């Protein structure tokens, strides 16, 4: 018969529909009176799921709860779907990285075609009906796209406040600037004090609009209209869809062009750019600010481990995102510029290193060329920006070390700790030779990662 589907919440349950079409009943665990943040699995939850021939969830820094099913769940016949599947996450403002991405048309299509693509490893049989349907889909979802480069690419005013803070990835996908903001609900009233905090932050950044989830309540409405000076609209994050919306044939892509219109209200108008209520603090010790009183000598110890080059993983694409978002995080250097940046930075044919507390062994086509490393010293550098880094110094004890004669290791630490990664500069002419290198610096991640994550570590933090 039909594939029993149990989806989450509602953009997997719709996209899953979408995909699946007639050859699944395709059910929603989290209805839409449950906020899908705060839903916890009962036992008659869990063993549905169980009993699912496949379940579908968005990712786990959304459904926090299903990281500690799946142990058991990879013992049952159910077969489970990450939607995101292979897409890197930023971190949000418990869980690491904000889950948002489908409120960006563009990323609504990767996540339909990872459903597409592993319900055609699941059921082959059926591998041509989710072709078929995911490919309609992705066509409607391709004109969405277009309508939100098209209306927002012009933008007079790129930021907006949101009390729900989804639209980070729409933000930085389409040239906004998301502003959450703290302590509201639709449904609720502020205190006399956030009421005054709000009405001062209004004032300060000239702010037209907060956004909202759902509609604010007739008096929460009220309230910061006449007592914070500002109006209020809906940026719905489409996690739950009413059975009235359901009935009228509101979906995913009908909720997405409110959105449009009420960013629009905001996006089109001129103004001073939003800033954060409270500001950012990035002066820390990984950041490069640090006083030279904290900086110590370390050992080769705490670089011991077994290590992989970076390389081959920017080589075969596995970082192409990496390089997407920071050519929108920054705007300072393209996609290609920045993959060309850290084509230079990366390259090596070093494609292994093995540290001990005394050694390190290096890997070359295969073979390895193996030292006997000293301490010698460390060395502070400071960058343009007006950061620091420290270099810590070693030298080969061996006639023969060649290149591997003088090696420094940069790892955003200052003092006694175990790496995480590294970059590192070696040479066999003098260290100081090697202070001057700023363009090539092999990086090294621990053997025991995969490439992809890898890849979403180096956007964490
Ligand atoms: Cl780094
Ligand atoms: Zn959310
Ligand atoms: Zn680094």
């Amino acid at each position: 018969g039909k594939l029993n589907i149990v989806t989450t919440f509602y953009p997997v349950y719709e996209f899953t529909k979408q995909v699946a079409g007639d050859t699944a009943n395709v059910e929603l665990l989290i209805g839409a009176g449950t906020e899908p943040h705060e839903y916890e699995p009962s036992a008659k939850a869990v063993a549905k799921i169980q009993d699912a021939d496949t379940f579908v969830y968005e990712n786990e820094n959304m459904e926090t709860w299903v990281p500690k099913l799946l142990d058991t769940l990879d013992k049952k016949k159910v077969k489970t779907i990450k939607a995101t599947g292979d897409m890197l996450l930023l971190p949000g403002g418990h869980h690491e990285f904000d889950p948002h991405v489908w409120l960006s048309p563009v990323r609504a299509i990767k996540l339909v075609e990872h459903i597409r693509d592993s319900l055609s490893a699941d059921y082959p049989d059926k591998k041509e009906t989710f072709e078929k349907n995911a490919a309609a889909y992705i066509e409607k979802l391709q004109s969405l796209d277009k309508a939100y480069a098209e209306g927002l690419s012009q933008a007079k005013q790129k930021s907006f406040v949101t009390q729900h803070a989804a639209f980070n990835y729409l933000a930085l996908d389409y040239g906004l600037k998301q502003v959450a903001i703290s302590g509201l609900s639709p449904d609720a009233e502020p205190s006399a004090a956030r009421l005054a905090e709000l009405t001062e932050y209004v004032k300060k950044n000239k702010i037209a609009y907060i956004y909202f989830e759902e509609n604010a309540s007739q008096a929460l409405a009220n309230t910061l209209s006449k007592e914070a000076g500002v109006k209020t609209d809906v940026l719905n994050p489409l996690e739950s869809l009413t059975e009235e919306d359901t009935k009228a044939g509101e979906n995913y892509i009908s909720v997405m062009e409110k959105n449009l219109k009420a960013l629009k209200q905001t996006t089109d108008q001129e103004g001073p750019a939003i800033e954060p209520e409270k500001a950012e603090d990035t002066k820390t010790v990984q950041n490069g600010y640090f006083e030279d009183a904290a900086v110590k000598d370390r050992t080769l110890s705490d670089y011991a481990g077994n290590w992989q080059s970076v390389y081959p993983f920017l080589e075969d694409g596995t970082f192409d995102q990496v390089f997407d978002y920071k050519a929108k995080l920054t705007g300072k250097m393209t996609q290609a510029e920045y993959k060309a940046y850290y084509t230079k930075g990366y390259q090596t044919d070093v494609t292994k290193i093995n540290i001990t507390d005394n050694t390190m062994e290096f890997v070359q086509g295969g073979q390895s060329k193996k030292y006997t490393y000293k301490y010698v010293g460390k060395k502070i550098l400071t960058y343009k920006k007006g950061n620091r880094g420290v270099r810590f110094l070693f030298e080969a004890t061996d006639a023969d070390a060649g290149q591997f004669k003088y090696v420094q290791f940069s790892d955003h630490n200052i003092a006694p700790v175990k790496a995480e990664h590294f970059h590192i500069f070696f040479g066999g002419t003098s260290q100081e030779t090697l202070f001057e290198e700023m363009d090539n610096w092999p990086t090294y991640y621990p053997d025991n990662l995969s490439g992809q994550e890898i890849a979403q570590e180096m956007l964490a933090h």
